[PDB]
């Protein structure tokens, strides 16, 4: 048993509704309100095929700027210097106010979401995982702080072979909807979650997306919310965004918050703004200065034994569900597969996101051509 | 085989993608952009537990009407009278900007669209389905004439028995999405459509999703359009709405024309508003003087002999995917089950939205009262 997560609806029963069952009461008064948490579904457009191009000053010092963002398969682009947007292109088909998948920078919206409640006192980083979630023990996460789940520094024996049915990076997708389920595949994440085990060793940085889903587990006991209502109430209410965001969410209706948020590029720049601002939204703080600048500060060192980061970023870590370059600028960034970022640049004070499809979702060629790209625009943002 | 359709997106081979090939190149590169079409999503709000209630003048007439409301499980409801918001009510937890699903308002909807293409002398109501979609040969679709399907007036073995999963309306449904599927059922819902058989005698209505289905069909092939553009772009896109609808998809992507239609009650409005106006909306004429006269004029009686309408209307009938009351106010309705209407009040330049979710998808009883409440709201509109 995974026991208690919140109810689909005030007063539901634990898993309802279901594919099977939204349409029968009393399920149907929430579900006709929201069905497309059940059944997939396509917006019919209020409003009634060439790439919008706006780089405005960059262009000057980056004149070959708009082939190298349709090199890297670029849907939307957009750079935030202070309030203003200074930089922007969609391409043809992508319109600005369209919404994109964030894939793993949904991850750093997660851990600020955990930030606001670690503020409150509401989560203690120090506190072991089953302090909050209790039917964790038993798996890799018995044992394990709060912080080391946050900053990824737990081995787990997780599979990335995604051509492989029986690899837990498949076994999520199908748990969390993402993928057709097959036989004896977990009834949900929470479920997935519970299964998976290592060596009990700590200390050293392993990317795995299970971290995140916990972090969002541990959301959901700590405050009785949904994580897709905890996120728009802690973070994205807050921002005085443009549209809603969205989040896929498994049959549940928990929302994949390891990869499965959808966002306009200007709206995702407003979270980078929070950050850049101190933690401070439009309509309030979302997190504490503390948070900020330990995530600005970066992680242990010695923990980041990536090479597919370190190559490019020696100095780098991973704290809090984001990447720190730790290069001369300090960078930090959210990055998702497939080309996403949300990439800071404090040094001049500025935002920048980036949102692809490259055809991979990862290789050491893309990110060199994207890294490139944003250290080159963060360059062009300096004072000459 | 059923023939060509429209792709997913510009290029993408037949029935590509799935949810098992979304992420995969190049796919992505829609799919990252349009991810609610493939996995059920949740919105995130970007906005930070009582009912709105403003009804009006019609508040004085109708004293009772809250709670008239309530009986009848109102979500939303709206009376707009030329073009005055005159009346308004929103049950606690459901925002006047929600979007609620319409069930069969959804077929009004389409008729509109195909209304459109008779008017640009692209489609002839009195040519057989098999001259738009030749693979329908073989099946009950293979003789009838478009406006017969317009009007329901062929007889389908459509068992409407939704406790029995082998019933032509439970396989419809998996067909569509709206239920798991199950081993045999057919892979999408032109396959469906194709399967359905009847005696072959036409003339009598008889109530049926399919034929709406059909004639989403007929749009895609006469337009070469996915059904789901196609109904923002002759309708929906023409009306100057405050809010993109949604429609369900199967897995070909082919929006659920019949029933799977979710939009704002103040957005439905401006299609009754539409239709009282000679078929023009604010953004371009959206169907002829004509096709609007034809449907305020209702069908045939002599076809129209179910019980469940005739008992309340006894002069009633049906055609072009509208039901025609033929009382003394000639009010012509789109109807839903579990209380959806967009209700037409010419009489008073009048349109009246009720979206609900009755426990039940119909009863007599709720339907007695449902139709009570119209009737006394359009009777509270005359000039005294």
């Amino acid at each position: 048993s995974t026991g208690q997560h919140p109810a689909r609806y005030p007063g539901a029963a634990a898993g309802e509704p279901t594919l099977d069952s939204w349409q029968e009461p009393p399920h149907n008064r929430w579900a006709f309100a929201h069905l497309g948490e059940m059944v997939p579904s396509a917006a019919v457009s209020r409003r009634p095929g060439h790439a919008l191009v706006r780089l405005g000053a960059i262009a000057a010092q980056l004149p070959d700027l708009e082939q190298r963002l349709e090199q890297t398969y670029t849907d939307a682009f957009l750079v935030l210097r202070g309030t203003e947007v200074v930089a922007e292109y969609y391409r043809a088909g992508f319109a600005p106010d369209d919404r994109h998948l964030l894939m793993s920078v949904s991850k750093s919206l997660c851990g600020t979401v955990v930030g606001v409640l670690v503020d409150e006192g509401r989560i203690d980083p120090a506190q072991p995982v089953t302090e909050y979630v209790p039917e964790l023990a038993g798996s890799v996460y018995d044992g394990p702080s709060v912080l080391q789940v946050l900053d990824m520094q737990i081995s787990i024996d997780y599979n990335e072979d995604y051509v492989d049915p029986a690899s837990e990076v498949q076994t999520h997708g199908r748990s969390a909807g993402w993928s057709t389920r097959r036989h004896g595949d977990p009834a949900d994440t929470y479920e997935f979650l519970t299964t998976l085990r290592g060596d009990g060793s700590t200390g050293e940085f392993q990317y795995c997306s299970a971290n995140t889903d916990v972090l969002a587990w541990i959301v959901e006991r700590v405050t009785g919310l949904r994580y897709v209502e905890a996120l728009s109430t802690y973070l994205w209410a807050k921002l005085d965004a443009d549209r809603d965001a969205t989040i896929t969410v498994d049959t549940t209706g928990f929302g994949c918050a390891h990869g499965g948020v959808s966002c306009t590029a200007r709206d995702l720049a407003r979270v980078g703004r929070m950050m850049l601002d101190g933690g401070v939204a439009p309509r309030g703080r979302v997190v504490s200065e503390d948070w900020v600048r330990r995530v600005l500060a970066g992680g242990s060192h010695e923990a980041m034994t990536d090479k597919g980061f370190t190559n490019t970023f020696p100095d780098g870590s991973y704290t809090r569900q984001w990447w720190c370059t730790g290069n001369e600028r300090a960078n930090v960034s959210g990055i998702g597969i497939h080309g996403q970022n949300l990439w800071l640049d404090p040094l001049t004070d500025s935002v920048i996101v980036k949102l692809s499809s490259w055809p991979d979702p990862y290789t050491e060629h893309w990110h060199r051509l994207q890294n490139g790209i944003l250290l080159d625009v963060s360059r062009a943002l300096d004072a000459v």
